[PDB]
């Protein structure tokens, strides 16, 4: 039987939104931790992180891009 | 055969760092276009882009990851 690249992702999209949603402070901390790699230092990346929070989407999208390494 | 060929992250570190320095300002617009996808306002991230500019070393690194998707090893 099929293993489709639709089911995999939305098996990995499920699981991360039910963790935006369970634990929002810890998946916020994981965007500071990925943007303070490169250097940024928390005045210039608090406003980034804080504008995320806001647009779960866009929040779920650059989780799914940014922090898993996958993509639609 | 077996192949030895400098991978296409060695290739593309080269090319982007290059970028960096030949036309900065573009690549500080290739930023703002990446965020700019994900609903932030030049406000939040223009002091971003501020902070990369001045360290080319974490510059080059995040252009990697975010424009080209490739992550850095060891
Ligand atoms: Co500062
Ligand atoms: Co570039
Ligand atoms: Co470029
Ligand atoms: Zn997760
Ligand atoms: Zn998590
Ligand atoms: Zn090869
Ligand atoms: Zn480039």
């Amino acid at each position: 039987g099929s293993h489709s690249e639709a089911d995999n992702y939305a098996r990995e999209l499920k699981r991360e939104q039910e963790e935006i949603i369970r634990v929002p402070d810890t998946e916020a901390a994981e965007v500071a931790e990925i943007l303070a790699r490169y250097g940024i230092e928390p005045h210039e990346y608090g406003p980034v992180v804080n504008a995320l929070r806001k647009k779960p989407q866009a929040w779920l999208d650059f989780m799914m891009k940014f922090e898993l390494g996958l993509e639609k």
